[PDB]
């Protein structure tokens, strides 16, 4: 019989009003014999109608994957609302609910601090911009280097990592030549966060 | 019956001062103990403890484990194997950060250790001040760099007048690649 997966939006995407938000109900193992899928959709147990479904494709195994996307909107998700997908398909004994909603927990809000490259660094070729960024909770959060309205994405961040008093803290470490850093150039790092004023902070640091 | 096999704590392997054990648990009893291939017998059995646990422990050799060597515990018998992760070893950089000035603000501040370019992950990274191991410290995990390398990050937390009062905190590394295993980068306001 065939199986489903449900998958929520990107933070970033719930965080910025600007931007999209998705909930995908994804089906696998759509037999020859039994193709039709039928989707419903409910958001805290009322349904609704605006999903798009594609059509199906047929995979390598011959089997058909078929793909419904929930547009949702932002507020709804950031307040705890549950997203339902029920697949019908007629190899099913019953159909089959899967349901979503954002991680729980009291949010809390991130401080962010921009931290410049150690003087030993100094001595290398390529040298390390530190954003720190902690007491946030929950853990979801976007965090990105940029310079002169470019993104910079030679960076990596920590994975959240669970501090003392309960809340989240992570640290992005943004790669830069050094010659870079030494004409000047601002670096920026924006955090993207449900417990920020509108969602965002920046803060920015550059050669003294 | 099944058998877990545990690797020692990488700073034991790594301080020739500590005591590096191989440990294995059987859970739910005869002990064969092997060094790649050849049969050893310096382990130490534990008595027994509504299923029985039993535990051997293995003292190792700092340099054996370093080497690469391949550890065995023994309807038929149950054999696990271990050794440590390989791959060419690179030398982590240390660098202490003092905290933003934004942070001064606050009654607690942040010290970063960031340690960079180290391979393999394995690794201990430990806070200290005047002689005492700091209360109030977390390191991320390893993670993966853009060179195939680990960087990590350890956050020691003090209160503003310990380092407004000029105290020195200090980063202990240690790692296969360091010399001497061993590390130390200090920071202080200054
Ligand atoms: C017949 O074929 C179909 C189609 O498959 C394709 O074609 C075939 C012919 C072949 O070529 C395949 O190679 C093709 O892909 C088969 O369909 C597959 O069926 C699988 C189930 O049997 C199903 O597996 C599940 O996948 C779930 C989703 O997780 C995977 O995908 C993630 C993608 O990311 C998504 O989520 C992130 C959010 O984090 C988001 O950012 C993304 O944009 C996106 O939405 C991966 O992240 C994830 O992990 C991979 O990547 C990470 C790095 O990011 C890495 O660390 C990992 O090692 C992975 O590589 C997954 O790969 C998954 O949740 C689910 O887990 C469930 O089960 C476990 C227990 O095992 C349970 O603990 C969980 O709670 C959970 O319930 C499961 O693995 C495939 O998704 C599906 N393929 C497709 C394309 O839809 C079909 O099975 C086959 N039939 C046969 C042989 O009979
Ligand atoms: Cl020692």
């Amino acid at each position: 019989g065939p199986s489903v997966f449900l998958f929520p939006p990107k933070p970033k995407d719930t965080l910025m009003i600007s931007r999209t938000p998705e909930v995908t109900c994804v089906v696998v193992d759509v037999s020859h014999e039994d193709p039709e899928v039928k989707f419903n959709w409910y958001v805290d147990g009322v349904e609704v109608h605006n999903a798009k479904t594609k059509p199906r494709e047929e995979q390598y195994n011959s089997t058909y994957r078929v793909v419904s996307v929930l547009t949702v909107l932002h507020q709804d998700w950031l307040n705890g609302k549950e997203y339902k997908c029920k697949v019908s398909n007629k190899a099913l004994p019953a159909p089959i609910e899967k349901t979503i909603s954002k991680a729980k927990g009291q949010p809390r809000e991130p401080q962010v601090y921009t931290l410049p490259p150690s003087r030993d660094e100094l001595t290398k070729n390529q040298v390390s911009l530190t954003c720190l960024v902690k007491g946030f909770y929950p853990s979801d959060i976007a965090v990105e280097w940029e310079s002169n309205g470019q993104p910079e994405n030679n960076y990596k961040a920590t994975p959240p990592v669970l501090d003392s008093d309960g809340s989240f803290f992570l640290y992005s470490k943004l790669t830069v030549d050094k010659s870079r850093w030494q004409q000047g150039n601002v670096f920026s790092c924006s955090v993207m966060h449900e417990a920020l004023h509108n969602h965002y902070t920046q803060k920015s640091l550059s050669l003294s």
